[PDB]
Order: structure tokens, then sequence, then C-alpha cells
């Protein structure tokens, strides 16, 4: 699914705040992560990236390309490529709490500044 940066927005209600991240960040870094596409897929041959939120299967899901992954998140990475981003959300608060905001590296570059394009009424 392509989204729009306001079904984004209404769809990360549950990050707001977490970990001091707010929705206008969130929205902003999930744009320069994935272009709003949760079937997004970036791989090379040692690691592949999944879904809205760019998880990896070195360390926080598993796939077939690396089934033994630690697999942080307990989960099959291919379920974070459907539409539903609940399991993604519990993920990324995963991630926050162990290695935080900068895994996403778009988010000091692109989406520490002009808050003011992601926001939704
Ligand atoms: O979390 C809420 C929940 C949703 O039901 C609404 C979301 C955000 O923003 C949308 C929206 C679309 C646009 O085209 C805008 O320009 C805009 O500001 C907001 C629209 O109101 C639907």
């Amino acid at each position: 699914e392509q989204l729009t940066k306001c079904e984004v927005f209404r769809e990360l209600k549950d990050l707001k705040g977490y970990g001091g991240v707010s929705l206008p960040e969130w929205v902003c870094t999930t744009f320069h992560t994935s272009g709003y596409d949760t079937q997004a897929i970036v791989q090379n041959n040692d690691s592949t990236e999944y879904g809205l939120f760019q998880i990896n299967n070195k360390i926080w899901c598993k796939d077939d390309q690396n089934p033994h992954s630690s697999n942080i998140c307990n989960i099959s990475c291919d379920k974070f490529l459907d539409d539903d981003l609940t399991d993604d959300i519990m993920c990324v608060k995963k991630i926050l709490d162990k290695v935080g905001i900068n895994y996403w590296l778009a988010h000091k570059a692109l989406c520490s500044e002009k808050l003011d394009q992601w926001l939704c009424e």
C-alpha cells in the first residue's frame, strides 16, 4: 500500500510521543525511509529491510535470508509488508527502547527541522 502523508499520521497514532518522538517527526522519517510504501524492500547480499519502517533481518525480524537473526521483535519480517502496522509499531518501540531513533538515519538529516511540512488536521 502506498500511503498518503495523513494516512501515515493517522495510522501511527500509537507512536505519538513515545521515546520523545513526535508524530510529525515520524511522518517525516517514514517518508524519507520507505517513501510511505508498506511493501518496500531494500536488500543486499547481507541483509534485507522491510516495510514502512525498513526494519532489518539482521537482528529485528526473521526471514529466509537470515534465519538465525536474533529476531528481537519475535516475528517474521513478512509481517512488516502488510497493511496492518500494529506489529510494525510494536517492533519500532523495541528499536527505540534499545538503539533509539538513530536507527533511522533520515531522522537527524531530514526530520530535525521544518516539521510544519508534516502536519495533518
Ligand atoms: O489523524 C487524523 C485522522 C484522519 O481521519 C484524518 C487525518 C488525520 O488527516 C487527513 C488529512 C488529509 C488532508 O488532505 C489534509 O490536508 C490534512 O491536513 C489531513 C484527514 O482529515 C483524515
